[PDB]
């Protein structure tokens, strides 16, 4: 599988596009823009960009069409991690072994940098030079991202995670579907929209794909860490379920052409990682 | 008093629209949505909605056309105040004698509720049923609000404030223009775009208006506090004179506008009394 090569290509592409967004328009704003840059340019794997590019290719679009989509979903993702790391939330000093933004700078600056990243995400999609889709398509991208990022999506999931106490599998899945599923789903949907060849049946299929891989990731993460999927189902039964989720993802792409292979490969990668 | 009646009408209208946005879609989200509601439905005067409605009317649009614009700018405003109140920012326990959101609920909840409000402001403008403008207009409204709300606007102003040091007037005005001026200017621009009649000249004139009133609000707030601030820099009498000069610049920007701009004229006068 060339998923590692595909991941590296999407990472490089989106990293170049993102890095160009962090130039302060005036000197008084330099430190804020530095905190924004620090919060995004942290060597992340850019899975949500990968998804946008791969969904766009799956429907036959040239990947560059999805550049704004890739940037927007990464910006949302980045802003959410900054807030998640804050003392009032997870109170993390480190993220992937490097100081969190509130430690590198200060708490007010982290809060603010991340708020500015959220606005930027929406700016990038509404900018018809950076996101040169048909207007109705740009508006649909923005609608979907705002719904996915907001209180009925990602932020909702963070609230559900914080508010939770024994969860059963159904409740764990509701939490995951909001906290990470919504934005994963939006990454796929936005890339699909960026293709210019979206239609309802393909969008629905791609939504099924995205649902399945979003959960697969969480199941396999729990397995690798060994109220978790192994605790709930048993270890070996959790491993089984990860395969079933991969299979649902692959089945959702039945009938898609070979250009959907990156999506297929990602589905396998998620459950094969050791 | 004409302005008082106009403000009351805008307040009631936008409050009805806003209140309807805070219904949790499922039970696990109820407390979050309560915190969102608590943060917005707080008896605010709704100056930014007023500006959107009045700019729309100034260009001959029916005010209802600006309903989404009015919501969006108020949602931005509301979110900004929730984050500003947090312990790491202004650490404010009360706003008009009522607990701030982090006090009423908890800090994480407040952070999250406000993050959701920001997303919602964009959702409301991108929704073509709620914001039924021509699609190019919807996108321009969203572009302008995201620029005004973000790190080059409102958030930038908050960063300049934390980064500030005896400021001189010029530096104080750079701070104010970002921290509050961007969003005031966006409110006027979005209401003007909602009219369906915007043109480059009228937009530019309305921007000059908005610049002037945005600063006049700050100068007059400082004066009222007395009755690094405008009175401290200039002395009380000269700060008062400056507020009057800004009102004059605002009225001058409205040269040529029809009587439907009277609300804007009246607001400019109200601010400096
Ligand atoms: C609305 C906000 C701030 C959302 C955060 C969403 C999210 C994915 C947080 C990380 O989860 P985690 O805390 O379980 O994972 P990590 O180990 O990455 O902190
Ligand atoms: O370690 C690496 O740099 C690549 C590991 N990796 C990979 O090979 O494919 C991926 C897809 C998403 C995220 C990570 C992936
Ligand atoms: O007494 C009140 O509650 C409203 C006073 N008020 C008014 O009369 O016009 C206004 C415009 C903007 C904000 C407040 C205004
Ligand atoms: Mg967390
Ligand atoms: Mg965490
Ligand atoms: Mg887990
Ligand atoms: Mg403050
Ligand atoms: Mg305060
Ligand atoms: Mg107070
Ligand atoms: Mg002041």
């Amino acid at each position: 599988s060339m998923i590692a090569a595909y991941q590296a290509r999407c990472q490089a592409r989106v990293d170049a596009a993102l890095d160009a967004l962090f130039v302060a328009p005036r000197e008084e704003l330099q430190r804020l823009y530095e905190a924004m840059r620090y919060s995004v340019m942290n060597g992340g794997k850019r899975v949500r960009p990968l998804l946008a590019y791969a969904a766009c290719e799956a429907l036959g679009g040239a990947p560059q069409r999805a550049d704004a989509a890739a940037c927007a979903v990464e910006l949302i993702h980045a802003y959410s991690l900054v807030h998640d790391d804050l003392p009032a939330m997870d109170d993390d000093d480190l993220r992937r072994g490097q100081p969190t933004t509130h430690r590198a700078f200060d708490e007010a600056t982290a809060i603010l940098a991340a708020d500015g990243l959220q606005a930027l995400a929406f700016e990038v999609l509404a900018d018809t030079r950076r996101n040169p889709q048909e207007h109705a398509v740009c508006l649909e991208m923005l609608t979907r991202l705002a719904r996915a990022a907001g209180s009925a999506g990602m932020v909702g999931g963070q609230a559900i995670d914080l508010g939770s106490v024994a969860l059963d599998q159904a409740a764990l899945e509701v939490m995951h579907r909001h906290k990470t599923g919504a934005l994963i789903e939006a990454s796929v949907r936005l890339g699909a929209l960026a293709s210019g060849r979206a239609e309802p049946a393909s969008l629905a299929a791609l939504e099924r794909y995205a649902e399945a891989i979003g959960l697969a990731f969480q199941v396999q993460d729990d397995i690798l860490d060994v109220p978790t999927y192994p605790a709930l189902l048993g270890l070996e039964a959790a491993k089984g379920y990860a395969l079933e989720l991969r299979d649902l993802a692959l089945a959702a792409l039945d009938g898609f052409p070979p250009s959907a292979d990156p999506l297929r490969q990602l589905a396998r990668y998620i459950v094969e990682r050791r």
